[PDB]
């Protein structure tokens, strides 16, 4: 039932929506939401096709937008935008209420900009001034141009959602600059204690991609097995002198999201993702039917330390069966950068 969100809560993890649109907000769903268990909204350029397309409050704004001398990008952002403020504006006594931690909403840039570190920060700076909200993160792929412009913005005080993240190799790199930007700012004597970026770690994808050809016993697990050992290098991380020199100092911790937590795969339980990957200092960002099916049928338990041995052991199984989860999540990078870029095509097609 629905106190499953609160007894999540109390275990320590955020939920996180991933879905946004006009209509969301104008209904008052999110804000009934924000007031039962769900604390905080990821969008992407897909959940923007798909809510263009579908909501019809986007047909007036449309009509409106095509009576202007903007680029179809720009009546893209205008509509975005309006929907994160918006968003933000309902979800902002909850990020009071906990001091800053809880309550964001998630705006991405443009794909074409993925590895470009400049123009990356230059287009992230101009959207947080454009929402001008202080619990907006804006989303930026976990590139290698990506992790520089999490630095820079870092060090800015713009808070951050690191996206398509399938490497432990990548995340670490990615907490060493968020490290970086911190330290630049205590520094210059800067405040940090309202920084908060989170790295969203991708799950069914890994999935996806494997389970076909892998042996029954695998079939289903690497994801999960991944996102453990993810968890632990995160409390190795963060834990260690340097970073507690940090924290010491106000600094936050980033957190962990899982992304990609809706099942893909018929043959597994739908509440698989969120049911295995609960743990203390973590979000899992849900879509709609998944939210659904784990307030109907999910459980609530610390699931994302348990048997950490045998995550690592499946770990070991993969790589002998030759598969490179440092090549495979380069892949999927790659590919998730193509299908967005694909998708945010498709957005702005009907908007010339
Ligand atoms: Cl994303």
């Amino acid at each position: 039932g629905m106190t499953i969100l609160s007894d999540v809560k109390a275990l320590g993890q955020q939920i996180w929506l991933d879905n946004l649109s006009r209509s969301l907000v104008q209904s008052g769903e999110l804000a009934q939401m924000l007031k039962q268990g769900v604390c905080g909204v990821t969008s992407n350029p897909a959940i923007f096709q798909k809510a263009f397309a579908g909501d019809a409050l986007y047909a007036d704004e449309v009509a409106a937008l095509k009576r202007q001398n903007l680029s179809p990008k720009q009546r893209y952002e205008t509509m975005a935008v309006a929907d994160v403020r918006a968003a933000c504006d309902v979800c902002l006594a909850e990020h009071e209420s906990t001091g800053g931690k809880t309550g964001f909403v998630s705006l991405e840039v443009s794909p074409e900009l993925a590895k470009d570190a400049q123009g990356t920060v230059e287009e992230a700076r101009r959207l947080h001034a454009a929402i001008a909200r202080k619990n907006a993160m804006i989303k930026v792929p976990a590139t290698d141009a990506g992790i520089d412009a999490l630095e820079t913005l870092v060090s800015d005080g713009i808070s951050v959602n690191l996206t398509l993240l399938f490497s432990r190799a990548q995340t670490l790199k990615a907490y060493a600059a968020y490290a970086r930007g911190i330290a630049k700012r205590l520094a210059a004597g800067q405040s940090v204690a309202h920084i908060q970026v989170v790295a969203s770690f991708f799950i069914s994808r890994v999935d996806s991609a494997l389970d076909a050809t892998l042996p029954d016993r695998l079939k289903g697990k690497t994801a999960i097995a991944l996102a453990k050992a993810a968890y632990q290098d995160w409390e190795q991380y963060f834990t260690a002198p340097e970073f507690a020199a940090l924290e010491a100092q106000g600094a936050n911790r980033v957190q962990l999201l899982w992304a990609s937590t809706g099942v893909k795969n018929p043959a597994y339980p739908d509440t698989l993702y969120v049911d295995s990957l609960i743990g203390v200092h973590t979000v899992n960002t849900v879509p709609d039917a998944t939210l659904k099916a784990f307030i109907d049928h999910g459980t609530a338990k610390a699931t994302l330390t348990e048997s950490a041995d045998e995550a690592r052991a499946r770990l070991a199984e993969i790589a002998a069966l030759g598969i490179d989860v440092e090549t495979l999540a380069a892949r999927l990078q790659e590919d998730g950068l193509k299908q967005f870029e694909e998708a945010f095509e498709k957005l702005l097609a009907p908007l010339v």
